[PDB]
């Protein structure tokens, strides 16, 4: 059987995605550009926050020094930890509660496999963090998703390889990191955006753990 399961957290734990969103919004609203809106987003979801940030100022053609461009990258990112000190318990996905409460009592491994540079925080406001054996920290590896790296770094973290675990991802990249890994994804989302060759589900609500076991068994 697996022994660990390693963990995105956008789009599979809680929506960070929600705020980052607000945060460019609100950004954008500041400095007279209309048209960041959550279709435009699109454009924005796993992309530097320096190429954002570039292309909502391409929307009004607008010009910025060195200065200003860095002051408004920070003023994005004050933004958006001004806005997840709301997150709470209630912003945690249907199932993972529970999923992460049966893996625990029957001794899988538990880590986290998230570029959030706020994990951790987010974690403890969702009050996940007990569950939790490792974070692995995105400042600690060398390349980002569709990299395997990060799951690598939270396989090694909880003291498996990746080949004894399953990745759960929402992303196209993130699939791909774990495949690349030597873990088995199990996606969550629509087989339109992750590929027919991978295990997937509708919603979080079907990752249990009896699923899991029989989805390992099946590989
Ligand atoms: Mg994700």
């Amino acid at each position: 059987m697996f022994k660990a399961v390693l963990f995105d957290l956008d789009g599979v734990i809680t929506d960070t995605a929600e705020y980052h969103f607000r945060a460019w919004k609100a950004l954008a609203e500041e400095i007279g550009i209309n048209g960041v809106d959550r279709q435009f987003n699109e454009q924005l979801k796993g992309v530097s926050r320096e190429d954002s940030l570039q292309k909502i100022l391409d929307l009004a053609d607008k010009k910025v020094s060195a200065e200003e461009f860095k002051e408004l990258a920070k003023r994005k990112n004050d933004n958006y930890v001004k806005m997840i000190q709301d997150v709470s318990p209630a912003d945690v996905y249907p199932g993972i509660l529970q999923l992460l409460k049966d893996l625990r009592s029957n001794k899988i491994k538990i880590a986290l496999a998230s570029a959030s540079k706020n994990g951790p925080f987010l974690l403890e406001r969702m009050n996940l963090t007990g569950y939790f054996d490792a974070i692995a920290d995105p400042a600690e590896v060398a390349a980002s998703k569709p990299a395997p790296d990060i799951f690598i770094a939270a396989a090694h973290a909880v003291g498996v390889a990746p080949s004894e675990s399953i990745g759960l991802e929402d992303s196209q990249a993130g699939i791909q990191a774990i495949k690349d890994s030597g873990a088995l994804p199990i996606g969550v989302g629509r087989p339109e955006d992750l590929g027919d060759d991978i295990v997937i589900v509708p919603d979080t609500s079907h990752y249990t753990l009896e699923f899991l076991k029989e989805v390992w068994l099946q590989k």
